[PDB]
């Protein structure tokens, strides 16, 4: 599934995103911009041979278990591909844990540089939410 942006900004804030943190809807808006263009779907294999899963691109050493990943330590306790679901509750359940895990939001390297100090509400325009 490919969330509309304002689609995916309802979902993110009825999950308990918005403010999650300190990190207003808009970063996590931002974030699945440039990490999933907003398709739940997305896989990408890392350097280290681990890969990121979903809509929030969540990596398989630290967090899910994919089967295939050197020392994997599955800290969210879910299938990599349960990550890749229509419905985005396990998604959010884990960021929640990675958003938690003290760099906060700098755990997605592309909010790190492609969201992180600009107009983030602007990923909120125009939704009513
Ligand atoms: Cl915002
Ligand atoms: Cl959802
Ligand atoms: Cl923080």
């Amino acid at each position: 599934k490919v969330f509309g942006r304002c689609e995916l900004a309802a979902a993110m804030k009825r999950h308990g995103l918005d403010n999650y943190r300190g990190y207003s809807l808009g970063n996590w808006v931002c974030a699945a911009k440039f990490e999933s263009n907003f398709n739940t779907q997305a896989t990408n294999r890392n350097t280290d041979g681990s890969t990121d899963y979903g809509i929030l691109q969540i990596n398989s050493r630290w967090w899910c278990n994919d089967g295939r990943t050197p020392g994997s330590r599955n800290l969210c306790n879910i299938p990599c591909s349960a990550l890749l679901s229509s419905d985005i509750t396990a998604s959010v359940n884990c960021a929640k844990k990675i958003v938690s895990d003290g760099n906060g939001m700098n755990a997605w390297v592309a909010w790190r540089n492609r969201c992180k100090g600009t107009d983030v509400q602007a990923w909120i325009r125009g939704c009513r939410l």
